[PDB]
């Protein structure tokens, strides 16, 4: 039991089996999902849950990074975050993820950049949700 | 781990957040929802991406489990409801209500299927023990 004061909740529904469909409760997100070619699918034309995880994690981390920057009143350029998500088979026959995250923070020193991403990595819910379970390699640049 | 597939995405845009997968298949804007101080509820956000991804991951795993057993069912549905709140480090954490519906089976069969799916789905494996995932099943 992870008791917290819930600030916001959002739902989504998945249907359609192998040729899947996902829709947020409010319709803001709605699209097809399919297995990608590298997992035995027909093509790479559609989204999949691994891609949704990369999209969500990159956005979560960039949002947390910008909150940390604004809280510190530090001048930076516009930040960028990339998330690369891999899937493979794990020990029980299930499947698991691995993640590489990279942030770029223009206009700061590397010490500042490192401090900022360290804090962002504690703020981001995706980082808190995955810590200890999967590999999350996190690096920062200041280009 | 022997990696079978990898996919990337990039987020940028500052106050006008934008996310794009490496291949352009997903590209959309993100903003804070009203409940977290944002202007409205017209945009995606990372909580919504997690709900979409988890529901799809779990439904995919469930269908793989069903097919491996050659069990006849109706079309399944999975809902994921994702909450966010402040946690002990001063940062923020998720919580999930995950519900599957499996038509055409007994509730005991459905429970067995979701228990197996919860070991297959990468989102379940990645988050286990770090967030509460209330997992239930129906057979409507």
């Amino acid at each position: 039991h992870h008791h917290m004061k819930t600030l916001y909740t959002i739902g989504a529904t998945a249907t359609g089996g192998r040729n899947g469909h996902v829709k947020s409760d409010n319709g803001v997100l709605e699209f097809e999902v399919r297995y990608p070619k590298g997992l035995g699918g027909a093509n790479d034309d559609y989204a999949n849950p691994e891609m949704l995880f990369a999209a969500g994690y990159s956005a979560c981390f960039d949002s947390a990074l910008n909150l940390v920057i604004k809280s510190a009143k530090i001048k930076t350029g516009e930040t960028t975050v990339t998330a690369k998500v891999g899937i493979g088979q794990i020990e029980n026959g299930g499947f698991g993820l691995e993640v590489e995250l990279h942030a770029n923070i223009p206009g700061v020193t590397i010490e500042e950049a490192q401090d900022l991403i360290e804090k962002a990595h504690q703020v981001c819910p995706y980082s808190n949700a995955t810590r200890g379970n999967i590999e999350v390699k996190l690096t920062v640049s200041n280009n």
